[PDB]
């Protein structure tokens, strides 16, 4: 329902210029920020999925201007379907998505008058709920009331997919106000905030590119192998040897297919000449063969223990001696 | 000989390293530094240009590494046709080149014991000279002979290709050595120096990405609109008016393809809405009916004299009143 495969990228120079406008195709979408002047004229800035139509370099500004038709802005601009032109200049961002191209995460995207909610898989990005809010406010609850509607309206989506996270998002305060609710109907999930200036597909694409989903992710895995350290210690210290630690250890141990999981510190990643090579395809190697592999950052509180023993350890299968 | 159509690029984030994975074909070029192995072994860092196999992203240390076959690199290091992995990381820069993709300047790359002599073109890039000078030394002049050597090679070159302006860059002293030289046999010409790591088609499209040829251009565009002013001044005050300037004069002016050449400063072309837009056009209107069109930079001893006159003026082809 969504694609994946999207690319944010940095203009840095009048280069990353020329490239867009070689690489964009015909039928291309692009996620970048605007202006649109609705109505008299106002001038409004905004964020929009374009489909291109053409782009066109100008020499003497130097800039890309990207033409086509609007895919999706805030409904209450009523814009889809029309042609829009995005003027990129040296300094803005794009994502860029082509046509010819562990940790489950609920995403739930907050305006005030309008909301989306979303997951995303190594497939795609599934669109559960989306719709407006526009119609539903003259005084009374209003906000509260919203915000409990949207509540209401994820815990039976997380419930029914149980996430590892949940990630709310969008403009302004609002989204604050969902977090009182949804979590005042659980305690059960970790709920994460972060801030976009939509509530539409492309404030999505926006939050997928942003910081958070990071912190998301290295929150899982610093959590995962935090117990898996525990069942390696509690296991080392009695089965014996169903646990093996330091480099030759572990190859011998792949050699074998005895590697249920590999517990890597970071470091063992960063400049290690004929080494970086070798762990790395160490790494390889195990996940071909189902083997799970949980890197470890310096914030884990397991993180000394592990570089204690070398910074690799693997939980075995069965004795390789 | 040489395609023009080049990307350099910035790796800034894991981003622009999928990119570079997803459109990096089969039989594209690239340049890029690199370490190879050469002789016992001795690692030596190095510029190269390989035509890609394939690509692959590595997950765990988060780098591309693109393999092929190295399609340049300095001759004393015999390595052309081998195969090389070049492992692009965050920090690193790229020159991509593609397969389905005023101011002429001679180019004169010079090492210790290598050289290339081209010119570039909208069309693209001819390469004169392009030799080794390795056998040809063994004490007695060497250097001084060498340069000499170049410099005579660059003399006919230049007469016989009246360039606007001869660039020397390569590897440390040498190129300063050449510029003494080729100096000393004419001073009739504008000599630039930079320098690049080698003297190969690697170090050729590193120029040519480099600063110094904005440079270059900016001097070259910065002189004509300095003596067509003049050109407007002393027409201007007898004629009469086979001169004009300011916005409106200059529109009704090409309404009737009167333009010869128009001269703008930089200003009217940085953040004025509606108004960037529509100079814009105008410029482009005036080329389209075989118009010149002079940018005005700050630096140009004729920018205030310009400004004054609101920043625009055109010279005429024929009174418009």
């Amino acid at each position: 329902d969504e694609k994946r495969q999207a690319v944010k990228l940095h203009i840095e120079s009048e280069d990353d210029l020329w490239l867009l406008h070689l690489i964009l195709e015909k039928d291309d979408k692009v996620v970048a920020k605007t202006t649109r002047d609705v109505g008299e004229s106002r001038r409004i800035p905004m964020t929009i999925i374009l489909k291109v139509d053409y782009t066109e370099f100008q020499e003497f500004t130097n800039r890309l201007r990207i033409h086509g038709i609007i895919e999706d802005a805030p409904e209450r601009f009523g814009i889809k379907g029309a042609h829009h032109t995005i003027n990129l200049d040296i300094g803005d961002e794009i994502i860029i998505i082509k046509q010819q191209w562990r940790s489950r995460i609920i995403i739930a995207l907050v305006d005030f008058d309008e909301y989306l909610i979303a997951i995303p898989f190594e497939q795609g990005i599934k669109i559960l709920s989306e719709k407006s809010l526009r119609p539903l406010n003259e005084e009374e609850g209003i906000i509260e009331q919203n915000a409990l509607e949207i509540a209401t309206e994820l815990a039976e989506y997380v419930k029914q997919y149980d996430p590892d996270a949940i990630l709310l998002a969008g403009p302004g305060f609002f989204k604050e106000e969902v977090s009182k609710k949804v979590n005042a109907i659980l305690k059960n999930k970790k709920i994460y905030i972060d801030s976009v200036s939509s509530a539409t597909r492309a404030g999505l694409h926006e939050v997928l590119k942003r910081d958070i989903i990071d912190k998301i992710m290295t929150d899982y895995e610093i959590a995962i192998g935090a117990k898996k350290m525990e069942k390696a210690m509690e296991l080392l210290a009695k089965q014996p040897e169903l646990v093996t630690y330091g480099l030759e250890q572990v190859k011998n141990a792949i050699e074998m297919g005895a590697v249920e999981t590999v517990l890597v510190i970071e470091d063992l990643l960063s400049s290690d000449e004929q080494e970086r090579l070798t762990i790395e395809r160490m790494l390889e190697d195990i996940e071909n063969k189902r083997g799970e592999v949980i890197l470890v950052p310096k914030e884990s509180p397991i993180y000394f223990e592990l570089k204690n023993l070398t910074g690799i350890l693997a939980i075995l299968r069965f004795r390789i001696n």
